[PDB]
């Protein structure tokens, strides 16, 4: 137990956050705990290129991003879904703070397949001394789900995969991903626990398809990585657990 949580919220997920959510959080900063924050906003995004007059195209869950689009995706992640986070929080009496500029020294991107995906990243590093001064200082860091090639280019990088990054880096004991369903749901029922042997055999026989592919797949990548237990749920203490074994 290093006493870190890493907790990744989803787009939904971010417009719904309950007084248990808010209170939990408080008290964990309260006793002592470090806590960081990432998240997306997929339902955001869509809004808004509806909005504005594009079409929504997604390959193996990824949304396909122009240069042109990139716009689009930093105003509905930093305006429309981090700054009503930091609001929420700070009104609960929770010290955090949003990253707008120090975005581009914490996440490092590159290209995942310029031809098929545009403006869509894979992490390519964490520097974790920025995280450790807000940490050392009792402030939750915000971050969105956004990285920077080595050019100084911004890229668009899945929240999940983001997740996976920050909590690996940090050796952290626990992921929650937060999203909008129970659980991972398997003929009619959530399942409570799975581990990352049993995850490829769901994809292929297509239990868990669109969004909860990129989800289910940062779980088994950071069990495997040492992370101790990830949880898929619509909220911070029940759901489904993964683990290594
Ligand atoms: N086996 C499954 N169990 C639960 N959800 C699933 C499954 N297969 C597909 N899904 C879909 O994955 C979605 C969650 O992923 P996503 O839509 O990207 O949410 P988030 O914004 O939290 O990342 C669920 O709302 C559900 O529609
Ligand atoms: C929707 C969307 O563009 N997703 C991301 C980022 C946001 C999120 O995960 O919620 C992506 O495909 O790469
Ligand atoms: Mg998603």
């Amino acid at each position: 137990m290093k006493d870190i949580i890493v907790i990744k919220i989803g787009g939904v997920a971010s417009q719904q956050l309950s007084g248990d959510f808010l209170s939990q959080i408080k008290n964990w900063q309260d006793a002592g705990k470090q806590l960081v924050i990432v998240h997306g906003g997929g339902f955001a995004i869509n809004k808004l290129m509806e909005e504005n007059q594009v079409p929504v195209k997604k390959i193996n869950g990824l949304r396909v991003t122009s240069k042109d689009d990139m716009v689009l995706v930093s105003h509905a992640l930093l305006d429309l879904v981090g700054k009503n986070l930091q609001e929420k929080l700070r009104q609960a009496g929770v010290s955090c703070q949003q990253l707008k500029s120090d975005i581009k020294h914490v996440v490092a991107a590159d290209y995942l397949d310029k031809d098929t995906y545009g403006y869509v990243g894979d992490v390519t590093h964490i520097n974790k001394r920025v995280i450790e001064e807000f940490l050392e200082n009792r402030q939750i860091p915000i971050l969105a789900s956004l990285g920077y090639s080595k050019e100084g280019d911004m890229l668009n990088i899945n929240a999940d995969y983001l997740a996976t990054a920050v909590a690996v880096a940090l050796a952290a004991d626990k992921l929650i991903l937060m999203t909008n369903v129970k659980g991972v749901l398997e003929n009619g029922a959530v399942l409570e626990k799975i581990t990352s042997h049993q995850v490829q055999e769901k994809i292929d026989t297509a239990v868990i398809t669109a969004g909860m592919i990129p989800k289910i797949e940062s779980a088994a990548k950071t069990v495997a990585a040492g992370v101790g237990q990830v949880l898929i749920g619509d909220n911070l203490l029940t759901g489904t657990l993964i683990t290594a074994d």
